[PDB]
């Protein structure tokens, strides 16, 4: 592969959060495909079904609209309504601690889920190992 193989702690049976320290956003997936982040807690489009495929890949769907999380060929993030190549994820452990999420399709770019500071999603090729954008924590709803 392309990375490592340090995969975060617990399972898929709950949906999540995707809490980003960086700027203490929730990962969110919008009705409109949009992705953001929000730091309201109550948001109802930032419950996220985590679900594997491989060991440690995941699908990310809104648990409200059943968007999956997706990356597109321009490293923009969107929901999908159908799970696709570009849906896929690799969920590992990262600085021992968060969940990062590297585009399967484009994991060899180490385009990654990221959310900015102001809650605005990184674009793939924007992202790389070392930043926060990156960094997630999965938090119970």
């Amino acid at each position: 592969h392309h990375h490592h193989f340090n995969l975060p702690p617990g399972n898929y049976k709950k949906p999540k959060l995707l809490y980003c320290s960086n700027g203490g956003h929730f990962l969110r997936i919008l009705p409109d495909g949009t992705v953001d982040g929000t730091r309201d807690r109550s948001d109802q489009h930032i419950q996220l079904q985590l679900s594997a495929e491989s060991v440690g890949e995941v699908y990310i769907k809104s648990t409200e609209t059943g968007q999956y999380l997706a990356m597109d060929t321009d490293g923009l993030l969107y929901g999908s309504q159908t799970p696709n190549e570009e849906c896929l994820f690799l969920e590992r452990l990262e600085e021992n601690h968060y969940n990062t999420y590297i585009s399967k399709k484009h994991a060899e770019k180490n385009w990654f889920v990221g959310l900015k500071k102001n809650g605005s999603t990184k674009r793939g090729p924007r992202t790389h190992y070392g930043q926060k954008a990156i960094l997630f924590l999965p938090l119970p709803v």
